[PDB]
């Protein structure tokens, strides 16, 4: 059954792309940095970005999980790749962890709104 309409899901995912992250998760790593084709995919054989997630949202990929698990998995993959590739103690990892707490807050606020 369809729980979350495509147009709400597109709006939710677009809302996660904010200026505070200075484009860190806006787009596919390889599209932006083609020199990383072999280096990135060796460390991160599975990847995602907020433009890809918005495309997935628009195609209804996220509408069928009560807890939006499929979307949350695409956010965790972005965040976990950023931390693994740049190193867990560095500034890119800090930026990832701050992004993740915000993104998860925003996703949970939307689920609350849909029940109330
Ligand atoms: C303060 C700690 C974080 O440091 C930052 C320092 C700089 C930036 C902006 C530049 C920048 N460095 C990026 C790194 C990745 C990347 C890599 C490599 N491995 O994992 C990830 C994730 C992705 C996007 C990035 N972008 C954005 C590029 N858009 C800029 C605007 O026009 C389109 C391209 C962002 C954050």
């Amino acid at each position: 059954q369809l729980l979350y309409p495509r147009e709400e899901m597109v709006s939710l995912v677009r809302s996660l792309d904010r200026p505070q992250e200075n484009g860190l998760f806006s787009q596919d790593v390889l599209l932006q940095y083609p020199e990383l084709a072999e280096s990135y995919t060796k460390v991160c054989p599975n990847r995602c970005d907020l433009a890809t997630a918005a495309d997935r949202a628009a195609k209804g990929a996220y509408g069928y999980d009560v807890q939006l698990t499929t979307l949350k998995e695409d956010i965790r993959l972005m965040v976990n790749n950023c931390i693994l590739f740049n190193g867990a103690e560095g500034a890119y990892a800090d930026a990832a962890r701050t992004f993740e707490k915000f993104a998860m807050g925003k996703i949970d606020a939307y689920i609350s709104q849909k029940v109330g």
